[PDB]
């Protein structure tokens, strides 16, 4: 209801494939229903909640389709690939938060919103690219549905966005137009988030903790920081470019801007992190 | 603009495909920016929109994909490639609406929500196809959104959804799960309309008029027309049941459930029917 703070959730790779999952439907809803479960717990515990996910392997799996049946079919860009890949992925959230509603008797209230993400032509990114190939990472500037969102919030509705990072675009003298790239999908949401004014953003993994020395011997997991510990101990390398790095770098932008406070954790402990019992909390400097 | 009155307007075909034009992205991207421009008249004018949309080729462009590639990458079912359809037209849809709203120096407040679509899973349909190569159209009971959709224009957003009529779904046992068909997007759109409770539904096509006898020697284009006289007109079978047949009953229902007008014109001549001057225009008794 009207009452309750507000939190970004950003769901990672788990929430639709376990390791050496294949990439069918079923398997992919499977994993979603129980994703849906854990969150409907944070919207039963009185929250407001922002839903985004990644969409790596669900928008590879299209962009696979679309060159391999280019002699039948034309072939989609990249971009149009990724916006296919939300609605999927949306209408799965979707489909499954409703599902998990009605099982607590509660009337369905969420929905799922096409997102674009405007990045800067100008960027390093797209003169030195990365994973497939080769293919740019741009930083996000806007979420163009940014204010449509909030209303959705304002109005207590369980929004669901920027499946994947949003659809990269860019604005040249008024014209929007997609870009062929890839957002990080948490960058994208601490974007959100902190524009949102949140008072919260979490991001779920498959990991319950970030930690320094990891996979190692001296290894620490981080529970409860603060913002000038984690800012030192990620200019020491402890995450990883691909993996940890840019979650840290989305937690430490959104509490440095905000002072509101990150969280870290295993998607199957969200609603233990909100409380206090576990996972990296990164707080106030 | 809390003040206009609200019309749901249901875009064919042509908003993105003319006679015989290739499926690739910027064919149907530039049909969709001429679409755009008419639409933005009536936003213009002061009128609310929500926007629907058809989707026969890029459903069956993606469900083509989907099947050349069943050796490669996993094979979608049909209302996922449904959903799939919906992200990348309403992709394209809320990017051109964007754009042209920014080409009148006005900011941006558009939407597109993955949309699914309540059916009966015993409808006739399922027992024999027959919509078109011949399948199935099942008969739309509820636009699951509608909460949001309200809401969203009880907020004056330019709201984009029920793209191809929406993802097809059914509801046993408190549990949503998809049905393989497709929805009428007309049928569909009637429903929300009247749902919504709108001042007009609208049916934008590519004929100016509904006619009976159509090509026929005695050819009558209809203007406008009390909702007995349609009726009667109907029921002789004038229109076609692949095409204006389900138009037709789709603004009769509109009619009879509001009392409110309903239109069937070509989408360039869409402002002049609300303001009485063409198109074929039903009304109440
Ligand atoms: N310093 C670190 N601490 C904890 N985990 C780390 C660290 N560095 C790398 N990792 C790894 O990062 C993994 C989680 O990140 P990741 O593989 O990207 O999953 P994900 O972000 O939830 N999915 P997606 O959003 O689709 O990219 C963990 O499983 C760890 O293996
Ligand atoms: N009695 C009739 N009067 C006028 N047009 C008719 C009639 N019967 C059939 N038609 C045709 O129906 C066509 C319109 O419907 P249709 O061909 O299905 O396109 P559409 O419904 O606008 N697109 P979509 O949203 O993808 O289903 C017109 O172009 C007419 O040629």
């Amino acid at each position: 209801m009207s009452a309750g703070k507000t939190v970004v959730i950003a769901l990672g790779g788990n929430a639709m494939l376990q390791a050496k999952e294949k990439g069918d439907y079923d398997t992919q809803r499977k994993n979603v229903e129980i994703a849906a479960s854990e969150i409907y717990k944070i919207h039963k515990a009185g929250y407001k909640v922002v839903l985004t996910s990644g969409n790596g392997p669900q928008v590879g799996a299209i962009k696979l389709q679309n060159q391999a049946a280019a002699g039948v079919s034309p072939e989609m860009p990249l971009h149009v690939c990724g916006a296919m890949s939300q609605g999927f992925i949306g209408y799965m959230m979707s489909q499954a938060m409703d599902n998990v509603f009605c099982a607590n008797n509660e009337p369905a209230n969420c929905v799922t919103c096409v997102t674009q993400t405007l990045v800067d032509p100008k960027d390093q990114a797209f003169t030195n690219p990365t994973k497939p190939v080769v293919v740019p990472s741009p930083r996000p500037l806007e979420i163009v549905e940014y204010g449509v969102i909030k209303t959705l919030i304002d109005n207590n509705v369980l929004v669901i966005c920027t499946n994947g990072g949003g659809i990269p675009c860019k604005r040249e003298n008024k014209v929007i137009s997609g870009v062929d790239a890839v957002i990080d999908k948490d960058l994208a949401t601490s974007l959100l988030a902190k524009t949102l004014n949140s008072d919260y953003l979490m991001i779920l993994t498959d990991v319950l903790n970030a930690c320094i020395n990891y996979k190692k011997p001296d290894e620490r997991k981080l529970e409860e920081i603060k913002l000038s510990e984690i800012l030192a101990l990620e200019k020491d390398g402890h995450f990883a470019a691909g993996s940890m790095g840019p979650k840290v770098r989305a937690a430490i932008e959104f509490t440095q801007a905000t002072g509101k406070m990150s969280i870290i954790t295993s998607l199957s402990t969200a609603v233990d992190a909100l409380n206090g019992k576990c996972g990296t909390r990164i707080i106030k400097d």
